[PDB]
């Protein structure tokens, strides 16, 4: 047991608060215990001392504890895509669930529906979704109820803060392998570190170098992959997988894409829906997924992956 | 002008707030246009970054606008006595003021009253009894009104930040010269040189070793000395001066100081009396001011002004 006060008087010392404290703490404040002034201090005093692995991670950990977990039976490949322009990692989603992968994603929500799908789905519906389509969209106010209780503090705040990192953390439907886009480049060796402590199995986490919370094709992306327990860092280059650089109508260019209309629009879900199918252990490489995202653009199984997950989503909701 | 956010985002950024944003910062919080949850933030940041002289002496400047000030006709040989076990400061601002200075005191309210004087003194009854007994006692609620704004936040934090430092800078009687007993050895050359920023002629700064806010008797005592425009640091002990070293009735021990009676609670009252008298200007050194304020005692005349100032503010008040 830690008080917020003890708590805030340690990131005063500049010191790190445990991990055992930490999850101790974060219960109270998604409880509603801890008033907004106390809260905006200890967030203050994590930021500016900066958040160690171990307080992420426990941080995460109760995160999840409050989230709406989904139940899914077959976890046979599956990937839990998550991030911070159209929704490229939504256009993804479907073809790396044609290519093979049971595919989580979190919200894009506003994508799905002027699509035909409704988004107001509970856990129960969305584990049935994957079980019979491989596409599972998380709305997050279903799935993150407790959030409400600190989104004024965040709001007033206007300063990022851990929560702006816990999020992503949080894996509802417990996939053992995460494609995860994130907002600075500090962010994907912490967050690789912060997966493997939490028990993932495989991760890739990514941020282009031109501001992309994905796999960008306007240059490099710095890569942090988790396997075999292991993190390793490394760049890579759009050139590198034999795709040229590049520098209301969302709706049309993803719906383009999944019609195999070629363009930069295609390649950078081709090579986004490919990491996730190699993360999913579906594929044997990158390189490898997206020759697999490109065949199922090409048969039009994507597309009729996203029209079996609208019909799932009007039929379940009925 | 700063806003709020750009201030907390400052010191996520481990930098300083200047002095002319910090004015502006100060201005908003004291007139109530900041939010606690903001506040609370903001003071943190602050906290775990440590504040400069900078930061310290443009909040100060603030705290003084939204103080109740004291207009003191005659300036001569003055002494603002601040701090943070009986009253000792209350009982060494008699002796100081028999000795010949004009001595300025905040609140020992509570010692006061039950010696017989009024407590709720406006500014211009305190500058009333300043030059009829060269005694000026104020009132914190009086004459620091503003404070109200942010005591439920600073209650709620509970841990010290900028505010515990700032109520002694104040000097609502404008004195050139300050003994100021403070709470952290670190705060001895902080303080010292915001004095400085802040106009100060003269200042002592001091904190006993075994943890008081005056020169103690039990240990050393560290001294920060504003003098002709420079801050020198050193220690003094009681043998220094002749003065043997010492491990409801907190009204019986000062009466019978006033009565002369020695003891180690005479001794802790000539030699802060003393240091009173050599940065009034009244006394060449420390050990001359002591020689003084033993005169006083001896006399009966800091008795007596005890005597014409609790007589003073029960006519005032009629």
């Amino acid at each position: 047991p830690i008080t917020p006060q003890q708590a805030l008087q340690r990131t005063i010392e500049h010191r790190e608060i445990f991990h055992d404290e930490m999850v101790d703490l974060m219960r109270q404040i998604m409880r509603g215990e801890v008033s907004d002034a106390m809260v905006s201090a200890i967030l203050t005093g994590l930021r500016v001392k900066k958040e160690t692995i171990g307080e992420i991670a426990g941080a995460a950990t109760v995160m999840r504890e409050f989230s709406r977990r989904v139940e899914v039976t077959d976890r046979r490949h599956m990937v839990d895509i998550v991030g911070t322009t159209f929704n490229i990692s939504t256009c993804a989603m479907f073809v790396a669930a044609a290519g093979g992968a049971k595919v989580a994603k979190h919200g894009s929500a506003d994508a799905l529906e002027a699509l035909g799908a409704v988004i107001e789905l509970q856990p129960e519906q969305v584990a049935a979704s994957l079980a019979q389509t491989g596409i599972g969209f998380m709305y997050a106010p279903v799935h993150h109820p407790a959030m409400k209780v600190v989104a004024p503090v965040r709001r007033e705040m206007g300063v990022r803060t851990i929560f702006n990192i816990l999020g992503p953390l949080t894996n509802p439907a417990g996939s053992p392998n995460i494609l995860m886009g994130v907002f600075h480049p500090d962010l994907v060796g912490i967050q690789a570190r912060v997966l493997q402590e939490l028990g993932a199995e495989r991760a890739l986490v990514v941020w282009g170098r031109d501001g992309m919370d994905e796999l960008s094709l306007g240059a490099g992306t710095l890569v942090g992959e988790l396997r075999d327990g292991q993190v390793h860092e490394y760049e890579v280059h759009p050139e590198d997988f034999g795709i040229a650089m590049s520098a209301a109508e969302s709706r049309a260019m993803l719906l383009q894409v999944l019609d195999n209309v070629p363009g930069p629009a295609l390649d950078i879900v081709a090579l986004n829906a490919g990491a996730a199918l190699y993360v999913a252990g579906v594929a044997d490489s990158i390189a490898d997924g997206i020759v697999r995202a490109r065949q199922v653009l090409a048969d039009g199984s994507a597309r009729a992956c996203l029209d079996a997950y609208v019909a799932f989503t009007q039929q379940a909701t009925a």
